[PDB]
């Protein structure tokens, strides 16, 4: 579970994302697992407009923050599971780390913000979802 709210916008896992979110769509990407929604109050979240490669995530899984190297947004193979077929995910980047399926959602940040949510996992890496590009979710 795990959502980044961001002006008039809600940012969640397009595979997470609930009845209300998309009663009030705005844009989602499945091969990015990503879906925003529509939200009446003004959210605070700073999106990174960055190349940073360290930051920090939460994982749910261990009430706990921790500290990472990741690789740039890539086309990564994941594996099949109950919400995706096994594919080519897009703007995924991947760290050394624990991750479990109801991790998805917690942010990863840097110094400049808010880069992205946990979407893939397993194998000890933790996979990322990446927001950073999305320059509209700022304006209008
Ligand atoms: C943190 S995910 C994880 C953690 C430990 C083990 C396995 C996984 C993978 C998983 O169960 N899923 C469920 C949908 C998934 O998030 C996905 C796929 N593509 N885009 N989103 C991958
Ligand atoms: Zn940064």
């Amino acid at each position: 579970s795990g959502a980044i709210y961001v002006g008039n916008y809600r940012v969640v896992n397009r595979h997470l994302a609930t009845h209300n979110d998309w009663a009030n769509l705005v844009w989602e990407d499945s091969s990015r697992d990503l879906l925003v929604s529509s939200t009446t109050a003004q959210g605070c979240d700073t999106i990174a407009r960055c190349d940073c490669q360290t930051g920090v995530y939460y994982c749910s899984s261990r009430r706990k923050h921790y500290p990472v190297s990741f690789s740039k947004p890539s086309l990564i193979f994941v594996e099949a599971s109950e919400y995706y077929p096994a594919r080519y995910q897009s703007h995924l980047m991947l760290a050394v780390g624990h991750s479990e399926p109801g991790d998805c959602g917690g942010i990863l940040r840097c110094q400049h913000g808010v880069v992205g949510i946990v979407s893939t996992g397993g194998n000890g890496l933790v996979g990322f979802a990446d927001v950073r590009d999305l320059l509209w979710l700022d304006e209008e």
